[PDB]
DNA sequence: CCTGACTCC
DNA sequence: TGGGAGTCAGG
């Protein structure tokens, strides 16, 4: 394959269809060094350094005129690495990473000959071949590397047509083109953005916390009556099985199981047990949310720049990694504290929380078009308190707070396909009873039961579900005559639907957010999406433009069967805006 | 490196 | 024997 390993840029370069590679090789691409570039059009292959290349104005130029389109492979890692330089990104086109992606998620394509291989295309290297792995990880000589790049350019090109054209057939197109591409830049904002962090603040909660540990710790040892490792289930497992003779509830592959769950159910054994997931959950708090953070915050903008995975789900999510800003606590006081520490980015800027309130059971019922599950949306009617009338069997006013969390778990089980032994082991009650819960809901429900048969026979007879906007997950295991593997294909085949249409739905709101905020010039602007919920800062001027705005654009990215509805908050912090 | 903890949706 | 994720310490 003939390429020119160019000195300066030239016209011939800049055409407006091309195939671009902007190399970054380390895999967190927040102000990384690029390490190559490489150009394929009509009328060659072209591989520049990057000293060169970017400072050259019409290079430049070039990258950010819209009107000159590019193919490429993970365009928001070069984007991003672009921006870190000050080097806007514009006119792509085609993302074969989101092609790919699209195509099959189960593929894990994360390279450009994985993509490659879908079409059994193979004139380009794996990257960990030309790179090494690990420790041997290394940038090789200019003529190696340019061949890489050059090579990869030329396999975009040439593979754009193939999957465009298989996407169409799938109906799949627009969801590259109208939706997971323009989210893309989306993302790329945020990313660069980055959320502020108040340091002080969580090194503090350290201090604190690391006092707290000690205590806890020791209190432990002297209720054990002997000093071990509480981090390690090992240990653990022999001070309570052994040493305490406790009952020996559930094994896993390596041994005794020290789950929450089992040390939940051996609370009426020993009072240990409960000081022991204490201190499990302040462990984490301190390895992860304290120490884990503050390594990543760049000391001089006290900023974090997390990366969303935007290729990674089998469902069409996101994920968030280094750091995941998606898991950071709420659910128990002592640790949505952190939240605190998560602040606006600028003087006087508040930052607003929107969240869909039970997007998936309202995704069910649009899908299911359960008559009873419609009405009780449309209608607004509380969810879980409609489920405990039906599976307690009793009036409205007869509902207590527990017997809601219950039907709470029930709605949600059934979404994810539990089995009673699961509703009993997770409400800790007689699987009997969790039996009869189930079949008063899907008494109650009745389109809901016939959605989970009817998805799996689809899934039997296509190999595949799809979601409200296309998107399709393969279940190859669905017709599997061993019955551990079929069921969990079922319960994907049952879940898959749901929980992606739910991911389609915040993106494209994402989409529409983003052009509304644009389009009224605000300040305002995305910084975190967490699911169902959506995290902006703004100057605390908009806040009454946004508590109309955020809310009305999220509730009609998309029609259902019932409404969707969407809370907000905003506040100093992100602890705060709730 | 893998497992089993913890965290979120 | 409930769906989808990431990070950490221990081994
Ligand atoms: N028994 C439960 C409860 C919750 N979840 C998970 O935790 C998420 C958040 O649940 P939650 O905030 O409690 O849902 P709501 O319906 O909004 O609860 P509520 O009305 O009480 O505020 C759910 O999407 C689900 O993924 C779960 O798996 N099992
Ligand atoms: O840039 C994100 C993009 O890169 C891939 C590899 O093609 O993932 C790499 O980068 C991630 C973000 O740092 C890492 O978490 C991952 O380990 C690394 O391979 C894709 O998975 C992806 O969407």
């Amino acid at each position: 394959m003939a390429f020119t390993l160019a000195d300066r840029v030239t016209e011939e370069m800049l055409a407006d269809k091309a195939a671009l590679v902007v190399e970054v090789v380390e895999e967190n691409y927040h102000d990384a060094p690029i390490v190559g570039i490489a150009v394929v059009n009509e009328h060659g292959r072209f591989f520049l350094r990057p000293e060169t290349a970017l400072a050259d104005p019409q290079f430049v130029a070039w990258l950010g005129d819209e009107t000159k389109k590019k193919s490429m492979f993970d365009s928001k890692r070069a984007a991003v690495a672009l921006k870190w330089k000050g080097i806007e990104l514009c006119g792509v086109s085609f993302d074969l990473l989101l092609a790919a992606y699209l195509l099959d998620p189960a593929q894990g394509v994360d390279d450009v000959a994985a993509a490659a291989k879908m079409k059994q295309y193979e004139a380009v290297r794996p990257d960990e071949a030309v790179y090494g792995k690990g420790a041997k990880r290394a940038v090789p000589d200019e003529p190696v590397l340019a061949e890489h790049l050059v090579r990869k350019a030329a396999a975009i090109w040439e593979l754009e047509r193939p999957f465009l054209d298989e996407l169409r057939r799938n109906e799949q197109d627009r969801l590259l083109v109208e939706l997971e591409q323009p989210l893309s830049s989306i993302l790329a904002e945020m990313e660069f953005a980055g959320v502020k962090v108040d340091t002080k603040r969580l090194e503090q909660m350290g201090k604190e916390l690391a006092e707290q540990l000690g205590t806890v710790e020791q209190r432990i040892y002297e209720l054990a009556g002997q000093e071990f490792n509480i981090n390690s289930p090992k240990q653990l497992g022999v001070i309570l099985f052994e040493k305490l003779q406790l009952p020996v509830l559930k094994k896993t592959k390596t041994g005794y199981s020290t789950s929450a769950d089992v040390l939940e159910k051996l609370a009426p054994y020993h009072e240990i047990v409960e000081n022991i997931l204490h201190y499990r959950q302040l462990g984490k708090l301190q390895s992860t949310y304290i120490e884990g953070l503050l390594k990543v915050v760049r000391p001089a903008t006290k900023k974090v720049h997390t990366i969303f995975n935007q290729a990674l789900t089998q469902t069409g999510r996101l994920s968030s990694t280094e750091p995941n800003l998606q898991n950071i606590p709420i659910r128990l006081e002592e640790g949505r504290k952190i939240r605190q520490a998560f602040v606006p980015s600028e003087s006087d800027w508040l930052i607003f929380a929107a969240d869909y309130s039970q997007i998936e059971l309202r995704v069910l019922a649009h899908i299911a078009e359960d008559d009873n599950l419609m009405e009780a949306f449309r209608r607004d009617l509380d969810i879980h308190t409609k489920t405990a009338m039906d599976i307690f069997q009793v009036s409205e006013d007869e509902v207590t707070p527990n017997m809601r969390r219950q039907a709470k778990a029930v709605n949600y089980g059934i979404v994810y396909g539990i089995s009673d032994y699961g509703l009993a082991q997770n409400l800790n009650i007689s699987r009997k009873e969790a039996a009869e819960f189930i079949e008063r809901y899907f008494e109650s429900f009745p389109g809901v039961k016939r959605y989970m048969e009817n998805i799996v026979q689809e899934a039997k007879q296509k190999g595949y579900v799809t979601t409200l906007l296309h998107r399709r997950r393969y279940l190859p295991d669905i017709t599997s005559r061993n019955f551990n593997v079929r069921s969990f294909a079922e319960r994907m085949a049952m879940n898959t639907p749901i929980q992606g249409s739910a991911a389609d739905i915040i993106k494209k709101a994402m989409i529409d957010l983003n052009a509304r905020l644009k389009e009224e010039r605000l300040q305002a602007h995305l910084l975190l999406q967490v699911h169902d919920e959506l995290i902006l800062e703004a100057p605390k001027e908009e806040m009454e433009r946004l508590c109309r705005l955020v809310p009305e654009v999220m509730e009609q990215a998309v029609t259902l069967r019932v409404p969707l509805k969407v809370d907000y908050h905003y506040g100093s912090t992100w602890y705060d805006a709730k």
